[PDB]
């Protein structure tokens, strides 16, 4: 079914054509640190091949709603509570409009970032891909990261950033080149806040287990410019604060590290 970020198939409409968009646990939350519970003694993140520079058969998509990465190598998450081991599938971005205006999904105490980055897993144990796992309504898993500015660019970002220059057009593709995942995460995994949420696009499915982490990882002003040129269609717009609006809490606990 066709969405969009605004219009008349804009989100406050999404729950028309699907349904889950209209339920009780839903994301993005602002995630407010006061309330956010100590729980479980957990297991720090565990990662499993984040370390390893990107095959260069990684590839990237200006889907019209957001810009994706598709991963081809084996990447893998436990801890923090999550039911067994998950395995990365893809990567996509949300951001503002300019100058590094709010354009994350979540927030923490309201403080929205400029580019909110999330990495979806599945479990490979259940299923043998993401989208068999979506489609079951099972456990999936999300990391939530944001980029901050900084005076400097972040060259661990320039894979991406190259990236978004080829793919300025609605269904445009491009390989990447090589990056390291780790380096895309902040340099402490140490602090992070956890719930139980759903996907931000339709179906909206309430089946995510969100990771969403405390601090940031820096990008330059100039390097926020390629996210800010992308177009995208139906009529042509730049691809610009493609986020969802945040929902409530109800009888939802974040917990956190």
């Amino acid at each position: 079914p066709y969405w969009a970020y605004s219009g008349a198939y804009g989100p406050e409409h999404w729950v028309t054509s699907s349904v889950s968009c209209g339920g009780r646990h839903q994301s993005p939350i602002d995630i407010l640190d006061q309330y956010a519970r100590v729980g479980e003694e957990y297991q720090e993140l565990q990662l499993d091949g984040f370390d390893n520079e990107s095959s260069n058969k990684t590839w990237m998509k200006n889907t019209g709603k957001t810009v994706a990465i598709l991963l081809k190598d084996d990447y893998f998450v436990s801890g923090a509570g999550l039911p067994g081991r998950f395995k990365a599938e893809k990567v996509e971005f949300h951001w503002g409009h300019s100058n590094g205006s709010a354009g994350s999904e979540h927030s923490i105490n309201g403080r929205r970032f400029p580019v909110e980055m999330q990495i979806f897993f599945y479990n490979p144990d259940d299923f043998d891909s993401f989208q068999t796992a979506i489609s079951e309504n099972r456990i999936i898993g999300a990391m939530a990261i944001f980029f901050q500015v900084s005076p400097r660019d972040n060259s661990a970002l320039d894979p991406i950033i190259h990236g978004l220059k080829g793919v300025v057009h609605h269904e445009k593709e491009t390989f990447l080149d090589p990056f390291v995942l780790r380096d895309l995460l902040p340099a402490s995994l140490g602090s992070y806040y956890r719930y139980t949420g759903s996907l931000t696009t339709p179906p909206c499915s309430e089946i995510v287990e969100w990771i969403v982490f405390r601090r940031p990882v820096p990008i330059s002003y100039h390097q926020l410019e390629a996210f800010y040129s992308i177009f995208t269609t139906e009529s042509v717009e730049y691809l610009r604060n493609n986020f969802r609006p945040q929902q409530r809490l109800h009888d939802r606990v974040v917990s956190k590290s």
